[PDB]
């Protein structure tokens, strides 16, 4: 039901691309990104569980706590092709535009949609709940107004059957200048749950 990416990448060893620090959740590890390129990709087999879950739910619920450097574009997660030709999907906290950008590449064509009024790039802690189902995206920042956006294709369109054999899930690393600058905590894919339930359990209402 829950997929904690940092947990899936393995142990945060010395020279692993990240440094253990403190986060809003005191009973869970936080990681300051030092060199995203060094953070290992999620293992193929574990990513396959994610793909299958996404295909079944026709989407997903993505949770993330982030402390991002102001006015920077930071990739939260990305699915990079193994052949190095590019990314098939990515979620970027765009601090320059004040948006959360969702990029999907299907059949060679890249579609990018921005979730407006979403500035998460403040030197302080923010929490997001991203609910994507079909071609619909809903973003909740902490306990604020829900932000919405429509994708050009359904999300399962990206999560093809043999996706884990041609792509790999990377955390904090995206485009050339888009590696996440700051701290991340509890970046997770949650299934069989709704954003409504997670918001209450978080203390909102
Ligand atoms: O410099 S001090 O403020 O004296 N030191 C404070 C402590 O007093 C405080 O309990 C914790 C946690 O604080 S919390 O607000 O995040 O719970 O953070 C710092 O260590």
């Amino acid at each position: 039901s829950v997929f904690d990416i940092f947990e899936l990448t393995g142990a945060a060893r010395k020279g692993s691309g990240r440094r253990l620090v403190k986060g809003p959740d005191p009973s869970s590890p936080a990681f300051r990104i030092e060199d995203a390129n060094l953070i290992p990709p999620v293992p193929d087999d574990k990513f396959q569980d994610l793909v299958d879950a996404v295909r079944t739910e026709k989407g997903f619920l993505l949770l993330a706590s982030l402390r991002q450097m102001k006015k920077t574009r930071g990739t939260l997660l990305a699915l990079e092709r193994k052949d190095h030709s590019g990314q098939v999907f990515s979620v970027v906290s765009n601090g320059k535009a004040g948006t959360l950008d969702l990029s999907l590449t299907v059949q060679g064509k890249q579609h990018v949609v921005s979730v407006e009024e979403a500035l998460l790039a403040t030197g302080q802690w923010k929490s997001i709940t991203l609910f994507v189902q079909e071609d619909r995206a809903q973003l909740y920042i902490d306990c604020e107004k829900m932000e919405n956006a429509e994708l050009d294709v359904p999300i399962q369109s990206v999560f093809t059957r043999d996706l884990a054999s041609i792509a790999r899930l990377r955390i904090a690393k995206g485009g050339v200048n888009d590696n996440f600058q700051g701290v991340l905590q509890n970046v997770r894919f949650v299934f069989g749950t709704t954003p409504e339930d997670i918001l209450r359990n978080k203390g909102c209402s």
